[PDB]
């Protein structure tokens, strides 16, 4: 899960 960002804004998730 989240292999972008782990933000809910930050880094495209
Ligand atoms: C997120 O949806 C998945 C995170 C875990 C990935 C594990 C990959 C390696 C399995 C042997």
């Amino acid at each position: 899960w989240x292999d972008t960002g782990a933000d809910x804004d930050g880094x495209e998730w």
